[PDB]
């Protein structure tokens, strides 16, 4: 590579989530399946998150993001590129959310400033027809790292992010991880994981990104003989 996995590891893959052990449906009970027993190879972190696809609506306009519900007080690797706000203002119960500053751009929006967050996914049933899990979040700061999740990430509270994935409480979307050699996804996949668990990660949301790494391989194995 010309520093291609390099770049790609530490750019893209670097800021989101590289893979998480989920169940096998629904969500995760963390006391079904604590932190002290993800035994797995090749991880060097593991965090609670609770994630999914949202839609965002201010009052100028609308968005589509990702939203990372974490655990306020352990680092997450956007830490560092905080604008001037603290991780910690997460609080639960509070709606607070930290918004990539391109996806701040495009809605138009500044600290102080609420927005409607909406999973479409987790929609309720009425008379009138099925409604979105929705909710408003105020929005009190973003994140500024120059890398493509400054357009959609944001960072919320987990179990703020549980109740609108609607999830029953004390419930998370699975544990994190953080891996050492992130583009062996595909092998770390098969490895021995806890009963009733399931392996996603990263190819999930950039199947070309990671066609590219293959592909990339092959042409030096087919060009490069030597």
């Amino acid at each position: 590579m010309n520093g291609f996995e390099r770049e790609l590891q530490n750019n893209i893959l670097g800021l989101m989530p590289q893979a998480i052990l989920s169940s096998e449906h629904g969500s995760l009970n963390p006391q079904q399946l604590p932190e002290t027993a993800v035994k797995l190879d090749g991880v060097n972190r593991v965090a609670p998150i609770t994630t999914g696809d949202v839609v965002l609506q201010s009052a100028r306009s609308v968005a589509v993001g990702v939203m990372l519900g974490i655990d306020p007080a352990q680092k997450d690797p956007l830490t560092p590129y905080l604008v001037n706000v603290k991780q910690t203002d997460l609080e639960p119960g509070k709606y607070n959310v930290i918004l990539g500053e391109q996806l701040a751009s495009q809605l138009g929006v500044n600290r102080g400033d609420q927005i409607r967050v909406m999973v479409p996914s987790a929609s309720q049933f009425t008379p009138m027809g099925r409604i979105p899990s929705q909710r408003l979040f105020n929005v009190i700061g973003t994140f500024a790292a120059n890398s493509e999740v400054d357009g959609y990430e944001m960072l919320v509270n987990i179990e703020d992010a549980s109740r609108l994935m609607r999830y029953p409480a004390g419930n998370i979307t699975g544990w994190r991880l953080w891996l050492d050699e992130p583009l062996k996804v595909d092998s770390l996949s098969q490895q021995k994981l806890p009963e009733g668990s399931k392996w996603q990660d990263w190819r999930d949301r950039k199947g070309e990104l990671f066609q590219a790494v293959r592909m990339e391989k092959n042409m030096a194995a087919a060009l490069e003989h030597h």
